[PDB]
RNA sequence: GGUCACGCACAGGGCAAACCAUUCGAAAGAGUGGGACGCAAAGCCUCCGGCCUAAACCAUUGCACUCCGGUAGGUAGCGGGGUUACCGAUGG
């Protein structure tokens, strides 16, 4: 079940993809290094994010320490990658 | 000569990329002035495709690692297509 990668979801779509990237990076860095965050604005990956770290414990940190969390006033909603391509 | 093509020139020469200044714009970008990388339609039109932007509105709770919703705006110097046009290789 548990994968390098965390699937972030119900996130503010109105952010610019510069400053999402840029928050998620600055939120979630405390719990392990990263490799890249992934996020797009198509329909189909709006308000989605998957952060890719470089251990899978740290992800597992990171889901548990801030599931639910209010980020621009959207709580966050945070799911292990179901597939993950890339290292 | 007219027309339909064509570009190896000729003559008048035309336009003006990047960058800079300034204006508008949420942005892509455009306008104007300086400036020339290039251009035989680099004149003009967003009909078809591509690409770029995403502020508002509409829709979307969506598992990606080609890239992509509508709506709108841009690029005609990304192609196609439409339309207009100067010169005329003893030119075809
Ligand atoms: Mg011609």
């Amino acid at each position: 079940r548990p994968n390098h990668t965390i699937y972030i979801n119900n996130l503010n779509e109105k952010i610019k993809k510069d400053e999402l990237k840029k928050s998620l990076h600055a939120i979630f860095s405390r719990f392990g290094q990263i490799l890249d965050i992934l996020v797009s604005r198509s329909l189909k990956m709006r308000g989605q994010a998957f952060v890719i770290f470089k251990e899978v414990s740290s992800a597992t940190n990171a889901l548990r320490s801030m599931q639910g969390f209010p980020f621009y006033d959207k709580p966050m909603r945070i799911q292990y990658a179901k597939t993950d391509s890339d290292i």
